[PDB]
Protein backbone atom coordinates (compact mmCIF):
# COMPACT_ATOMS: atom_id res chain seq x y z
CA UNK A 1 0.00 0.00 0.00
CA UNK A 2 1.47 3.40 -0.95
CA UNK A 3 1.42 6.16 1.61
CA UNK A 4 -0.16 9.51 0.88
CA UNK A 5 3.30 11.02 0.50
CA UNK A 6 4.21 8.34 -2.06
CA UNK A 7 1.03 9.00 -4.02
CA UNK A 8 1.82 12.70 -4.06
CA UNK A 9 5.22 12.01 -5.59
CA UNK A 10 3.61 9.73 -8.23
CA UNK A 11 0.90 12.20 -9.19
CA UNK A 12 3.22 15.18 -9.11
CA UNK A 13 5.36 13.69 -11.82
CA UNK A 14 2.32 12.35 -13.67
CA UNK A 15 0.89 15.90 -13.89
CA UNK A 16 4.08 16.75 -15.82
CA UNK A 17 3.48 13.83 -18.21
CA UNK A 18 0.08 15.06 -19.11
CA UNK A 19 1.58 18.13 -20.71
CA UNK A 20 2.70 15.96 -23.63
CA UNK A 21 0.90 12.68 -23.29
CA UNK A 22 1.58 11.70 -26.93
CA UNK A 23 5.39 12.31 -26.78
CA UNK A 24 5.65 10.28 -23.63
CA UNK A 25 3.56 7.47 -25.11
CA UNK A 26 5.86 7.32 -28.23
CA UNK A 27 9.02 7.29 -26.12
CA UNK A 28 7.63 4.60 -23.84
CA UNK A 29 6.38 2.23 -26.55
CA UNK A 30 9.54 2.68 -28.59
CA UNK A 31 11.70 1.93 -25.56
CA UNK A 32 9.57 -1.13 -24.80
CA UNK A 33 9.86 -2.42 -28.39
CA UNK A 34 13.61 -1.76 -28.61
CA UNK A 35 14.53 -3.14 -25.22
CA UNK A 36 12.18 -6.15 -25.47
CA UNK A 37 11.43 -7.02 -29.11
CA UNK A 38 9.15 -9.90 -28.14
CA UNK A 39 6.67 -7.18 -27.03
CA UNK A 40 6.41 -5.68 -30.53
CA UNK A 41 5.49 -9.09 -31.87
CA UNK A 42 2.30 -8.98 -29.74
CA UNK A 43 1.00 -6.06 -31.80
CA UNK A 44 -0.28 -7.02 -35.24
CA UNK A 45 -0.98 -3.33 -35.46
CA UNK A 46 2.78 -2.38 -35.16
CA UNK A 47 4.91 -5.36 -36.03
CA UNK A 48 5.64 -4.02 -39.54
CA UNK A 49 7.83 -1.36 -37.90
CA UNK A 50 11.49 -2.38 -38.19
CA UNK A 51 13.48 0.76 -37.21
CA UNK A 52 13.24 3.39 -34.51
CA UNK A 53 12.72 6.06 -37.21
CA UNK A 54 9.75 4.12 -38.61
CA UNK A 55 8.34 3.84 -35.10
CA UNK A 56 8.77 7.58 -34.49
CA UNK A 57 7.04 8.32 -37.82
CA UNK A 58 3.96 6.20 -37.09
CA UNK A 59 0.93 8.31 -36.20
CA UNK A 60 -1.00 5.21 -35.26
CA UNK A 61 1.74 4.25 -32.72
CA UNK A 62 1.51 7.80 -31.29
CA UNK A 63 -2.26 7.44 -31.01
CA UNK A 64 -1.94 4.13 -29.20
CA UNK A 65 0.60 5.64 -26.82
CA UNK A 66 -2.05 8.16 -25.81
CA UNK A 67 -4.58 5.33 -25.29
CA UNK A 68 -2.14 3.50 -23.02
CA UNK A 69 -1.08 6.49 -20.96
CA UNK A 70 -4.64 7.79 -20.56
CA UNK A 71 -5.69 4.40 -19.11
CA UNK A 72 -2.65 4.35 -16.81
CA UNK A 73 -3.20 7.96 -15.66
CA UNK A 74 -6.82 7.15 -14.75
CA UNK A 75 -5.56 4.18 -12.69
CA UNK A 76 -2.86 6.16 -10.92
CA UNK A 77 -5.28 8.94 -10.00
CA UNK A 78 -7.41 6.35 -8.13
CA UNK A 79 -4.45 5.87 -5.70
CA UNK A 80 -4.96 2.14 -5.44
CA UNK A 81 -8.82 2.20 -5.56
CA UNK A 82 -8.66 1.04 -9.14
CA UNK A 83 -10.71 -2.18 -9.30
CA UNK A 84 -13.15 -0.87 -11.89
CA UNK A 85 -10.32 0.18 -14.14
CA UNK A 86 -8.30 -3.03 -13.91
CA UNK A 87 -11.06 -5.51 -14.60
CA UNK A 88 -11.43 -4.80 -18.25
CA UNK A 89 -7.73 -4.14 -18.78
CA UNK A 90 -6.70 -7.43 -17.15
CA UNK A 91 -9.43 -9.26 -19.06
CA UNK A 92 -8.33 -7.91 -22.45
CA UNK A 93 -4.63 -8.23 -21.77
CA UNK A 94 -4.85 -11.79 -20.46
CA UNK A 95 -7.50 -13.28 -22.70
CA UNK A 96 -7.42 -11.32 -25.98
CA UNK A 97 -4.02 -9.71 -26.34
CA UNK A 98 -2.17 -12.55 -24.55
CA UNK A 99 0.29 -10.32 -22.70
CA UNK A 100 2.36 -12.03 -19.95
CA UNK A 101 2.67 -10.24 -16.61
CA UNK A 102 6.39 -10.09 -17.32
CA UNK A 103 5.70 -7.75 -20.27
CA UNK A 104 3.89 -5.42 -17.86
CA UNK A 105 7.12 -5.37 -15.89
CA UNK A 106 8.93 -4.38 -19.06
CA UNK A 107 6.61 -1.49 -19.87
CA UNK A 108 6.85 -0.37 -16.22
CA UNK A 109 10.59 -0.12 -16.66
CA UNK A 110 10.10 1.86 -19.86
CA UNK A 111 7.69 4.29 -18.15
CA UNK A 112 10.15 4.88 -15.26
CA UNK A 113 13.01 5.45 -17.67
CA UNK A 114 11.13 7.98 -19.83
CA UNK A 115 9.81 9.86 -16.78
CA UNK A 116 13.36 10.09 -15.51
CA UNK A 117 14.61 11.43 -18.85
CA UNK A 118 11.84 14.00 -19.23
CA UNK A 119 11.30 15.13 -15.60
CA UNK A 120 14.56 14.79 -13.65
CA UNK A 121 13.67 17.67 -11.21
CA UNK A 122 10.35 15.88 -10.32
CA UNK A 123 11.71 12.36 -10.60
CA UNK A 124 14.50 12.06 -8.11
CA UNK A 125 15.03 8.84 -6.23
CA UNK A 126 12.11 9.38 -3.84
CA UNK A 127 9.69 9.79 -6.75
CA UNK A 128 11.32 6.93 -8.66
CA UNK A 129 10.76 4.62 -5.73
CA UNK A 130 7.17 5.78 -5.29
CA UNK A 131 6.38 5.30 -9.01
CA UNK A 132 8.00 1.88 -8.87
CA UNK A 133 5.64 1.06 -5.97
CA UNK A 134 2.63 2.34 -7.89
CA UNK A 135 3.54 0.26 -10.91
CA UNK A 136 4.18 -2.75 -8.74
CA UNK A 137 0.70 -2.35 -7.23
CA UNK A 138 -0.73 -2.17 -10.77
CA UNK A 139 1.08 -5.40 -11.67
CA UNK A 140 0.13 -7.15 -8.44
CA UNK A 141 -3.55 -6.41 -8.93
CA UNK A 142 -3.53 -7.29 -12.61
CA UNK A 143 -1.65 -10.53 -11.80
CA UNK A 144 -4.39 -11.55 -9.30
CA UNK A 145 -6.97 -11.18 -12.08
CA UNK A 146 -4.80 -13.10 -14.52
CA UNK A 147 -4.53 -15.89 -11.93
CA UNK A 148 -8.32 -15.96 -11.50
CA UNK A 149 -8.66 -16.45 -15.26
CA UNK A 150 -5.96 -19.07 -15.60
CA UNK A 151 -3.23 -16.90 -17.16
CA UNK A 152 -0.71 -16.04 -14.41
CA UNK A 153 1.56 -18.92 -15.55
C1 LIG B 1 0.83 0.19 -18.43
C2 LIG B 1 0.48 -0.93 -19.07
C3 LIG B 1 -0.61 -0.98 -20.12
C4 LIG B 1 -1.73 -0.29 -20.24
C5 LIG B 1 -2.31 0.76 -19.30
C6 LIG B 1 -2.34 -0.67 -21.46
C7 LIG B 1 -3.53 -0.16 -21.98
C8 LIG B 1 -4.17 -0.55 -23.11
C9 LIG B 1 -5.45 -0.04 -23.58
C10 LIG B 1 -6.24 1.04 -22.84
C11 LIG B 1 -5.74 -0.67 -24.75
C12 LIG B 1 -7.03 -0.55 -25.56
C13 LIG B 1 -8.20 -1.25 -24.81
C14 LIG B 1 -7.98 -2.72 -24.51
O1 LIG B 1 -7.77 -3.52 -25.46
O2 LIG B 1 -7.93 -3.14 -23.31
C15 LIG B 1 -4.66 -1.61 -25.03
C16 LIG B 1 -4.52 -2.43 -26.12
C17 LIG B 1 -3.56 -3.35 -26.38
N1 LIG B 1 -2.46 -3.56 -25.56
FE1 LIG B 1 -2.06 -2.65 -23.81
N2 LIG B 1 -1.58 -1.67 -22.08
C18 LIG B 1 -0.51 -1.84 -21.28
C19 LIG B 1 0.48 -2.73 -21.58
C20 LIG B 1 0.65 -3.57 -22.67
C21 LIG B 1 1.80 -4.36 -22.99
C22 LIG B 1 3.07 -4.46 -22.18
C23 LIG B 1 1.53 -4.95 -24.18
C24 LIG B 1 2.37 -5.87 -25.08
C25 LIG B 1 3.61 -6.24 -24.82
C26 LIG B 1 0.19 -4.58 -24.60
C27 LIG B 1 -0.48 -4.98 -25.69
C28 LIG B 1 -1.68 -4.53 -26.17
C29 LIG B 1 -2.26 -4.95 -27.44
C30 LIG B 1 -1.72 -5.94 -28.41
C31 LIG B 1 -3.45 -4.14 -27.59
C32 LIG B 1 -4.34 -4.10 -28.79
C33 LIG B 1 -3.75 -3.08 -29.83
C34 LIG B 1 -4.59 -3.02 -31.09
O3 LIG B 1 -4.35 -3.90 -31.99
O4 LIG B 1 -5.46 -2.13 -31.17
N3 LIG B 1 -0.33 -3.72 -23.65
N4 LIG B 1 -3.72 -1.52 -24.02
Amino acid sequence: VLSEGEWQLVLHVWAKVEADVAGHGQDILIRLFKSHPETLEKFDRFKHLKTEAEMKASEDLKKHGVTVLTALGAILKKKGHHEAELKPLAQSHATKHKIPIKYLEFISEAIIHVLHSRHPGDFGADAQGAMNKALELFRKDIAAKYKELGYQG
